[PDB]
């Protein structure tokens, strides 16, 4: 993969998940700010999308941990718990929220 096709792929998933947001009608604010998407719930707490052109990854930031993902087989995966980033954030999402977004 190359710097444009990476590029393509990552604002292919920022919209999906600004999409599926919209899609459910949950109440979570996102915003992108150059390579980061910033999900803000009402209880204050947020997830930290970040994109990492050189490395080709995207990055996650939870409350606990910080989880870095390849596109592998059409999909965003965790390099050391090969969990896919979309099923895993709808869990993050439920958690801090107990609001249903889902991504596939
Ligand atoms: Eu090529
Ligand atoms: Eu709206
Ligand atoms: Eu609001
Ligand atoms: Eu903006």
């Amino acid at each position: 993969m190359n710097d444009s096709e990476f590029i393509q792929l990552a604002d292919q998933l920022y919209q999906k998940i600004e999409e599926k947001i919209e899609e459910s009608g949950a109440d979570v604010d996102y915003d992108q700010n150059g390579s980061l998407l910033t999900l803000e719930f009402e209880n204050h707490t947020k997830l930290i999308i970040n994109r990492q052109q050189p490395l080709h990854q995207v990055w996650l930031a939870t409350l606990e941990n910080g989880h870095h993902y390849d596109y592998n087989n059409g999909k965003w995966i965790d390099d050391r718990s090969g969990d896919e980033f979309l099923t895993f954030l709808s869990a993050a999402i439920f958690k801090q929220s107990k609001e249903t977004v889902d991504f596939t």
